[PDB]
């Protein structure tokens, strides 16, 4: 029950927006979250759910 790249940079932005960062980067990660998760879909979450994944 783990997700590499998707979590990898997923948290990167999560930390950025937490410590106050640019939206451009936060959304950038949001994408890697939706994109990477789609690549992931191994056998745990299927299109893993990181945190943002294009959160509104």
């Amino acid at each position: 029950m783990v997700y590499d790249k998707i979590a990898a940079q997923g948290e990167v932005v999560r930390k950025l927006k937490a410590e106050k960062a640019p939206k451009a980067k936060v959304t950038e990660a949001v994408e890697c979250l939706l994109s990477l998760k789609a690549e992931y879909k191994e056998k745990t979450g299927k299109e893993y759910v990181p945190g943002l994944e294009h959160h509104h």
